[PDB]
């Protein structure tokens, strides 16, 4: 069973070029792909589904703000919405509507979809550590007393099915700072596949590398 | 020229190797030596700086005894050597032997080899933030000035050339918590070749490629 699957989302201004076009096509194209891999996924009983909005290549502010007129039907299909990754400087008035994104959804059992905007898997580390190093500081916790699992408590996705899988479109062969803790014993699978060409077989074959596996 | 500095390779295939073989598990380890040795030759020839290798096979403290015996020729060519890993439960003679081989060849200039033992990508980070964790308590640190750079500061091999290039051998497509933190940039090259096959012509196109590919 592929629980929980991650995608590295590259390829959009790659394809907008290739389809002699402006980036902004690309992007398009790209977020027609997400709302067909977030279907794929919740169709096919996946628990979560966690998406890094990159390009090989503020302009992630504006990728939320896309995701905004999606959530009233994300909802309907029971899908829990959470944004993982530094959103502390958007604009508030963003931070508030995700944060009233993420309440609406909170309660609902179908696929988990994170969606990490400005995120980075060292952030993401660094995060959990600034907490532990409060705590210590508190007089809460001793240096001996941090293991494995306490790290893992704080770091993002803890409570969600360990990432099984981490799918990389549009050719590099890298992880780019996307999750670094979490996928210490996932399958990685890159395909040359452009992220807005990315289709069910595509991710159909993704998942048979993993049971293959 | 390939632009390398410092390569990490997961070493897995070698029980396949001897399996095809008919032979046992230790006929694959003795020639997966013979490959080691051979790698090691080769990064230290093509100006590779540091090489970074994990043991693994999809018996630890067997396999550090084993590297015993290879110390005075890595010394011999040049090859500044350290140990990676959590060996404070290794016992004391093991401990020791250990110190000596890294203060025997630490002047050396060549080739900077780290070998993983009880080595894991999740107790590396941890160790590091024990390490701001103390400090933290000493008074010496305020929570708030921890970054990524700080903590960059404390994990295994923070002092040498960033990983460019991570070879895993034998087939599987995981990282099976060897590097994490320090892997974020680095070019993945994943290889069917077992490791006992993997030669100078196999290390040569995964340099080639990342050459390409960067
Ligand atoms: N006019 C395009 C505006 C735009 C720009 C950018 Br950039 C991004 C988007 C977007 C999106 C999006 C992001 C996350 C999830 C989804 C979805 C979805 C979804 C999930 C399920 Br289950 C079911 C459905 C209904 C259609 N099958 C839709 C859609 C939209
Ligand atoms: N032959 C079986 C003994 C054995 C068993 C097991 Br398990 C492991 C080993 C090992 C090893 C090891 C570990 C780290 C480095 C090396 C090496 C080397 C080396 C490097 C250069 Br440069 C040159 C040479 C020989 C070239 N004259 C040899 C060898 C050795």
């Amino acid at each position: 069973g592929c629980r929980h699957v991650a995608i590295i989302m590259d390829g959009n201004g790659r394809w907008a070029k290739k389809q002699g076009k402006i980036r902004a096509f690309g992007h398009k194209a790209g977020a027609k792909s997400v709302r067909r891999a977030v279907s794929f996924a919740a169709n096919n009983g996946i628990e979560a589904l966690t998406l890094y909005a990159f390009s090989s290549e503020a302009l992630m502010e504006l990728f939320v703000w896309a995701l905004d007129s999606e959530v009233k039907s994300l909802h309907r299909h029971n899908v829990r919405l959470r944004i993982i990754g530094d959103t502390s400087r958007f604009n508030s008035r963003l931070q508030e509507r995700i944060r009233k994104s993420e309440a609406l959804t909170a309660g609902n059992t179908g696929l988990t979809l994170n969606i990490a905007a400005n995120y980075g898997g060292r952030w993401d580390i660094v995060q959990g550590v600034r907490q532990l190093a409060e705590k210590v500081q508190q007089g809460n916790l001793q240096p001996d007393q941090i293991d494995e699992e306490m790290l893992n408590q704080h770091v993002c996705m803890h409570e969600l099915a360990p990432v099984d899988l981490v799918i990389r479109t549009g050719g590099e062969h890298r992880i780019s700072n996307f999750l670094l803790w979490q996928i210490a014993y996932a399958e990685l699978y890159f395909t040359d596949v452009l992220w807005p060409d990315f289709d069910e077989q595509d991710f159909e074959g993704a998942l048979n590398a993993f049971a293959n596996r």
